[PDB]
């Protein structure tokens, strides 16, 4: 139940829309899951993007279910 | 040279939300890819040209101009 | 030592942390801009002695700032 560092990692074409215009899509993640999500800033040519994911297991797991959420939407 | 430097340069005020991206993630990366950190002033007042202030060595330098002018150069 | 830019998982002392930051965010400012490499540091270690932080730039730059952290880390208090 302590809080934990988790690597995760998503697509590098979806990083623009996870953040969203003046980054409030990321607030409401990070919001909604109490988890502290950063984001790499180049995948130098890979296909994932790294982040850190901060936060309780709990939460690091609720941050990854919201994240999958806005890669299924898609662009 | 081979120290860090900083400079002032110009990008089409038009340009500045193409160049910056969606989420910062386009200057972020060519930050990343150039090795210059690139601050973009929030205001032209008018006038047709935005001011940046580049800080890296010569060489992060020139490559971010490069970099700032392909994606220019792809315009809208 | 491939040419891409590429993202590493890195870890320094809990209690370097600030340190490592310096007053205002200068020190850390300073050696991403020495390193080529973009250095993200986690808000919290939750009670381990080391922080985890992930390092991303040309591995060149990575080696880089993981010896310019190093170096601020061998200074101590």
């Amino acid at each position: 139940r302590s809080v934990m560092t988790e690597e995760y990692k998503v697509p590098d074409g979806m990083v623009g829309f996870i953040i969203g215009r003046g980054g409030e899509q990321i607030s409401r993640i990070q919001q909604e899951s109490g988890c502290k999500i950063q984001i790499a800033p180049d995948s130098g040519g890979l296909p994932e993007r790294s982040c850190m994911l901060t936060g309780t297991p709990e939460s690091v797991q609720s941050a990854k279910r919201l994240l999958d959420q806005i890669v299924e939407k898609g662009r």
